[PDB]
């Protein structure tokens, strides 16, 4: 793969639908709306050109800072799951994000039949964002992130089973906090969670730290059949299994997602990093993340090795 694929684009996140094509989403610098693309390859999608489905409001709850939408198809409908704000102020130390999802239940996500279901509701209000989605024995789980008064840091990885597209029937379940010491360089965060399935485990990986030179993956690890609503399921990586290559002069690599090759014989880790290290600027208003992928080579043991992030090829 020819990296970057996508200039200028956060939180990548590539879905490869039943239609043979690829799908994808994520932050645009302005925070400002959902752009989706489609392609017939991952390569394709540097070229293919975006459309705007959803922009924020003027006022009110989904009005500032949209972050991170997710495309996903499940029972027969479209469903993008991002988060926004009602305004730029700090509270309890962060953004005041709460979570959202729009369905469009054409076949064809570019028309305009994308209705807002609203904010999804959790146990409680708070710094809210990155909710993701996995399927395991028929039913529907919720992996987010959200801050807790009572843990130290930003936000914690939560998961919960859900009612529905739109709702939780569970409490969240907390599967990490952030609090090692490659967690917490810059702020304390555990955010930008994502699912993989292989193996006879489900692994979520998510991203840690601030969102400069320090960011990086980290992962937890269940096996399939374990109870997934007990943190006890779920072993805590020691170290980040993606990060920082100063060799590569890759820097801050994270908010990753998953997806297959063309042929469907290879899993696939689709992440932002920056080029440079030094931003002189606060880095939520530097436009540079670009959106990459890199095959993931699998072990004897049937984990994952996601190896370093690769050099621009240009
Ligand atoms: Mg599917
Ligand atoms: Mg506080
Ligand atoms: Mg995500
Ligand atoms: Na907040």
């Amino acid at each position: 793969i020819l990296n970057p694929i996508i200039i200028q684009r956060a939180d990548p996140m590539i879905y490869k639908h039943n239609d043979g094509y690829y799908y994808f989403t994520a932050s645009v610098p302005e925070y400002d709306r959902i752009e989706v693309r489609k392609a017939k390859t991952i390569e394709g999608l540097r070229n293919a050109e975006p459309v705007d489905v959803w922009r924020r409001h003027e006022s009110g709850e989904m009005s500032n800072l949209i972050w991170a939408p997710e495309i996903h198809f499940i029972n027969g409908a479209w469903y993008i799951y991002f988060a926004a704000a009602p305004d730029k102020n700090i509270e309890d130390d962060t953004f005041n994000h709460r979570m959202f999802v729009i369905q469009n239940e054409n076949e064809n996500p570019f028309t305009g039949n994308w209705v807002e279901k609203g904010r999804i509701k959790t146990a409680w209000e708070s710094f809210s964002l990155d909710a993701t989605i996995f399927e395991h024995n028929e039913k529907l789980y919720y992996v987010w992130a959200q801050q807790d008064i009572n843990i130290k840091g930003h936000s914690n990885i939560y998961i919960a089973e859900m009612e529905n597209p739109w709702t939780l029937k569970t409490k969240p379940v907390m599967l990490t906090k952030p609090e090692l010491e490659w967690e917490i360089k810059g702020f304390w965060v555990n955010e930008g969670p994502a699912v993989l399935k292989k193996n006879g485990k489900i692994f979520i990986t998510y991203s840690a730290s601030a969102t400069d030179v320090n960011y990086c993956i980290g992962m937890l690890t269940a096996e399939e059949n374990s109870n997934l609503l007990d943190k006890n399921s779920w072993t805590k990586s020691q170290t980040p299994v993606f990060k920082t290559s100063m060799e590569n002069h890759q820097y801050g690599p994270g908010h990753n997602s998953f997806t297959v090759s063309e042929d469907g014989k290879h899993d696939v880790i689709v992440y932002h990093a920056r080029n440079y290290t030094e931003i002189k600027g606060d880095p939520l208003y530097d436009p540079n993340r670009h959106t990459r992928a890199q095959i993931i080579n699998w072990r004897e043991d049937g984990t994952p090795d996601f190896g370093v992030p690769e050099v621009d090829s240009l």
